[PDB]
């Protein structure tokens, strides 16, 4: 209950899927052309059984100029531009890309994937063979659960490009209006009646970010899977609005324990769906809450779990 960084240690039994950042670190070592080929390979195979949802119209508008610029290049330049993004080179295209929210980056690559499939953007060279390190990285990816697979792909996409400056322009999709109160569903969590946890889940499922943020302490933090804590209401609300639209949280069961100084620690396990895959991918998730004596959220961590065997009382 003293520091955000120490609260990171609550529920230390929770086995997170650290194969995801491990695999991202291996991927990030590879030659840029192998990075592009590997994801092409993974994308094609995954597309045999899982269809990515189409990017939103606003997103496509925001990426359109950059996409047109690439589409106007000769093939060798197209390949160089994509390598620039993978290498995190400092170029105008890489700076534009870095200014984008994850969803806009994902929609940019969604479009390039379609154009490569159609032959209008320089495809991976025919008969391309991955490097020794890259073939093993792909093998690991293809052995993971789909929820882990899609998280590796997102993290590879978000990592590309070049950030120059701390207070650089941030481009994101417009904020969706919250769900009308009448049509809202309420979660049920075995073992957990805590109103702050239930209101957390219900407000996020309704895209009601202004209500959600009011659950937090001023200095409170939210820790997304495999990322550092996002600290204080402005940064956490920013994150909700830019990155947390149209999720479906399906918490199942939890446990509630006292913590030092009248705090309460609560662990919930369940599933989450991203709007990119809808009901076809259910990620296995834990939430770890540290609530102050008044019930506000001092800290919440969201963990991608190593296996369904990490869900409480499987
Ligand atoms: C790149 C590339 C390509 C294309 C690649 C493409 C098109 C790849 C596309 C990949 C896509 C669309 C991946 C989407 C992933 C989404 C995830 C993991 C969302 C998780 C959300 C969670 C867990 C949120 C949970 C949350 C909960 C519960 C909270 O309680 C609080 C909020 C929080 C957010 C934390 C080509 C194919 C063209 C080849 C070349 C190449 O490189
Ligand atoms: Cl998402």
């Amino acid at each position: 209950p003293f520091t955000i960084d120490s609260a990171r240690g609550i529920f230390p039994n929770t086995l997170a899927a650290d194969v995801v950042p491990a695999t991202i670190a291996r991927f990030s070592q590879l030659n840029a052309e192998d990075q592009l080929a590997l994801i092409w390979f993974a994308y094609l195979e995954m597309g045999k059984t899982l269809t990515i949802a189409a990017p939103g119209a606003a997103s496509m508008q925001l990426a359109e100029n950059a996409l047109k610029e690439i589409q106007a290049m000769g093939p060798l330049q197209q390949t160089q531009a994509m390598c620039d993004l993978a290498n995190r080179a400092d170029t105008p295209l890489c700076r534009t890309y870095a200014s984008w929210s994850p969803n806009i980056k994902l929609g940019f690559w969604y479009r390039l994937g379609e154009l490569m499939e159609q032959g209008f953007v320089a495809p991976i060279p025919a008969g391309y063979q991955l490097s020794a390190n890259a073939n093993a990285v792909l093998a690991t990816i293809q052995g993971l659960e789909s929820g882990q697979q899609i998280t590796v792909l997102r993290n590879a996409v978000v990592d590309m490009g070049f950030t120059a400056g701390k207070d650089g322009k941030r481009i994101a999709e417009p904020v969706v209006p919250p769900q009308d109160t009448a049509s809202r569903t309420k979660v049920s969590i075995e073992g957990v009646t805590n109103a702050t946890v239930l209101n957390y889940m219900d407000n996020l499922n309704a895209n009601d970010f202004d209500t959600l943020i009011e659950l937090f302490t001023s200095d409170g933090a939210l820790q997304p899977p495999f990322q550092r804590p996002i600290v204080g209401k402005e940064n956490v609300l920013r994150f909700f609005r830019e990155e947390c639209q149209n999720l479906k949280l399906i918490p199942e069961r939890g446990v509630t324990e006292p913590a030092e100084d009248g705090f309460t620690q609560i662990k919930v396990t369940g599933k989450v769906q991203t709007p990119w895959f809808g009901g076809n991918v259910g990620m296995n998730i834990a939430w770890r809450f540290l609530l102050n004596p008044e019930g506000k959220i001092f800290f919440v961590a969201i963990d991608l779990l190593a296996s369904p065997k990490e869900l409480l009382n499987f």
